[PDB]
């Protein structure tokens, strides 16, 4: 009857997903709920958090369809430089009984595999969900999976003994975001070309927009067009020697950090001088090693990937 604890990412059930750096998503740690909970003498989770990952909030906390409140049923110690990232969160000993109460018409998950593979919490088939509220931030490596998991150390004898045990999820669930690197040329891939303009947006047109994490990942100033500012446009330019990059956008959105790559577009507003301005937009791919060619063997951008060349032609 003893707990099995579970991690996921963006929905109940999910353990892999992709994002542009600075997008809120949702961790879930996920319990098993005693039918003797009302015996137990502590329930007290915690999760130390990837440098990587940036801690927004705790969402409202489920069993089943019901709620707990925060410092009526639980208490929260946030994320903070100072304990390294850690989230605690602590189910009050003196409410065991109260929030078993709660619990009575409840038909509750059983094993650890039910709990896995759950991808909804309710009345019929119940245990303690607990979303946090995260980003990826700018010192992710591009390309590169970032775990999670907790601990959930728990007492299940009413004997006034302190003494808990800890249930771990057996499986972590995971999160990645990518970049690509590009060189702006003539028609011939000869010349290298500085000072083209390009507006970066989504396959289907919608332009990316800047926010502060993204921003704080992209801090080559020669590669942006005019000056960064939160929730406007991406605008990338091409140096004088050609190049310029991207950092912190989606890939493998439902897989894993090994999965399918998304297609990007720029729109060319500006050519080079002497050079014309193309009506089609140029695509491109952010895959695992479009950034880093081996981001599983580094803790810090190595930006060595082959960049695209971006060809011109002249007026
Ligand atoms: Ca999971
Ligand atoms: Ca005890």
């Amino acid at each position: 009857d003893e707990p099995k604890t579970d991690k996921d990412v963006k929905k109940l059930g999910q353990d892999d997903a992709g994002y542009t750096i600075g997008e809120e998503f949702k961790w879930f740690l996920k319990s098993t709920i005693p039918a003797n909970l009302g015996d137990y003498e502590k329930f007290e989770i915690t999760d130390k958090f990837a440098d990587g990952l940036t801690y927004k909030s705790v969402g409202k906390i489920k069993i089943g369809s019901k709620t707990l409140n925060r410092d009526e049923h639980y208490t929260i110690d946030e994320p903070t430089v100072d304990n390294q990232n850690t989230l605690k969160i602590t189910f009050k000993p003196e409410k065991f009984k109260e929030i078993a109460e709660l619990l009575k018409g409840m038909t509750l998950v059983k094993n650890q595999d039910a709990l896995d593979k759950a991808t909804a919490n309710t009345d019929d088939a119940a245990f303690l969900e607990i979303p946090v509220a995260s980003t990826i931030n700018e010192k992710a490596v591009l390309g590169k999976a970032i775990e999670n998991t907790f601990e959930l150390q728990y007492d299940h004898t009413p004997d006034k003994a302190d003494n808990p045990k800890p249930s771990n999820p057996p499986r972590k669930p995971e999160v990645h975001t990518g970049g690509k690197r590009f060189v702006k040329k003539d028609s011939t891939e000869t010349q290298t070309l500085g000072g083209a303009e390009f507006d970066l947006l989504a396959s289907d047109g919608t332009a990316v927009k800047w926010t502060d994490a993204l921003i704080k990942a992209n801090t080559n100033k020669n590669y942006i067009a005019g000056e960064a500012v939160t929730g406007q446009p991406i605008k990338l330019k091409s140096h004088t020697d050609g190049t310029f990059e991207i950092k912190g956008l989606a890939y493998a959105v439902d897989a894993n950090a090994e999965g399918t790559a998304v297609t990007y577009k720029l729109k060319e507003t500006k050519a080079p001088e002497g050079y014309v301005i193309p009506d089609k937009e140029i695509e491109f791919t952010v895959s695992q090693t479009s950034y880093n060619t081996k981001p599983t063997d580094i803790t810090v951008d190595s930006a060595d990937a082959t960049p695209d060349t971006i060809k011109n032609n002249k007026r």
